[PDB]
DNA sequence: GAAAAGAAGCTTTGCTTAATAATCCATATGGTTATAATGGGAGCTGTCACGGATGCAGG
């Protein structure tokens, strides 16, 4: 959707803004995809689901980043490794949210 | 005889997970300590009845 190229535009933007360097940017299963550079904060990726969420998934991120992203109110599913989902609403204001909450972890 | 409806048969896809890079950490191994530092310790103490093998000795 050209909401998720809009979306797509300001997460750029602010990820661009707060010196958060991307590893990759891919369209993927025809979905985004704001990868980190090296696993910060135990996350891997700032990804975008083209269902209308937008979603921070990584790998043995500590308890009290998540519960940073829960203040945002994000949906989170751990795995049996320390794969760790977080679900939110892909939102200009959820861009905002996410990022400032990404930029004070 | 039409028309909803449900399966056959394709695809994706979010999730998992097994293979593999990375790293770190137990582990071994050896070295190296330059004053001088000179014979242990529990041994049980209240069996016991037989018995055969030493063991010693004088004729």
């Amino acid at each position: 959707t050209s909401d998720m190229e809009e979306d797509k535009d300001l997460m750029l933007k602010l990820l661009d803004k707060n010196g958060f360097v991307l590893k990759k940017v891919e369209i993927y299963r025809s979905n985004y995809l704001a990868i980190l550079e090296k696993r910060t904060n135990g996350i891997r990726n700032f990804e975008i689901n083209n269902n209308g969420n937008m979603r921070i998934f990584g790998y043995k991120m500590m308890e009290h980043h998540i519960q940073k992203f829960t203040d945002i109110g994000m949906s989170c599913k751990i795995a049996k490794n320390g794969n760790v989902y977080l679900d939110i609403k892909r939102s200009a204001e959820n861009i905002e949210a996410v990022i400032t909450v990404a930029s004070e972890l």
